[PDB]
């Protein structure tokens, strides 16, 4: 595939932009995770899949016996990999680039994380959309988080949610999810 459009894909807690907590999130919002489902794995085109790339620590952290994510192809970025197709689902590159050389047959790639993978690729230009889940709580100044996006968000415009809607074709996109303290919603932002 040659230079494909690729959105990251990330939820954080407002206003600093907090992301995880010792290797985890800092939170369990489940309609949250079925959006990422759903908008990872859905596809327009016929005998396609989408391609979801992730740093080697994110990789790791999920359980042996839940990897790879279903549905889709997995790639997983080490400086130290060489660039190698495992299985039909798992893909080993030391670069993003140099692993969508790898596939055909791909609708989409997302970058899922983690922050190291989120705060170099945000400025590469094959970036050209964020799906943000803006999440919002009364006193984000409670939970403790480690690690947060470093995004140039001054070169980014976040669109209507019109345009939400046209990426994201049939899913369900509720306004204002409520979960324990949690309030969030989802936004898309595109370059300027
Ligand atoms: N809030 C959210 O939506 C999400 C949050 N997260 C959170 O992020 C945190 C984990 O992030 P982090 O620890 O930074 O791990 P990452 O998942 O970002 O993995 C980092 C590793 O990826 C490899 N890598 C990083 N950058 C590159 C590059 N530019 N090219 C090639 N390989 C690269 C390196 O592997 P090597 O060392 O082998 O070279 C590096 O050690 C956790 O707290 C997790 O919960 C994760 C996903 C979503
Ligand atoms: N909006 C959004 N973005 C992501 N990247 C998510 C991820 S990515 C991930 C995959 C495996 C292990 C840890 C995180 C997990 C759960 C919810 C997620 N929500």
């Amino acid at each position: 595939m040659l230079k494909p459009n690729v959105a990251i894909i990330v939820a954080a807690l407002k206003p600093a932009l907090g992301i995880g907590y010792k290797g985890k999130m800092p939170w369990r919002l489940r309609k949250e995770i079925r959006y990422f489902k759903d908008v990872t794995t859905r596809t327009t085109k016929p005998n396609t899949r989408n391609a979801v790339i992730m740093g080697r620590k994110t990789w790791e952290s999920i359980p042996q016996k839940f990897r790879p994510l279903p549905d889709r192809l997995n790639i997983i970025l080490s400086r130290s990999y060489e660039n190698e197709i495992i299985d039909d689902n798992i893909i080993h590159a030391s670069s993003i680039e140099s692993s969508l050389n790898l596939v055909s047959d791909v609708e989409r790639v997302f970058i899922i994380g983690g922050a190291e993978i989120y705060n170099e690729l945000i400025n590469n230009s094959l970036v050209s959309h964020l799906l943000i889940t803006e999440i919002e709580h009364p006193s984000p100044e409670s939970i403790e988080m480690d690690t947060f996006l470093k995004f140039p968000l001054e070169s980014w415009t976040k669109q209507p949610k019109s345009e939400l809607q046209k990426f994201v074709g049939d899913t369900v996109l509720e306004d204002d999810i409520k979960e324990g303290d949690f309030t969030y919603n989802y936004t898309l932002w595109t370059r300027k």
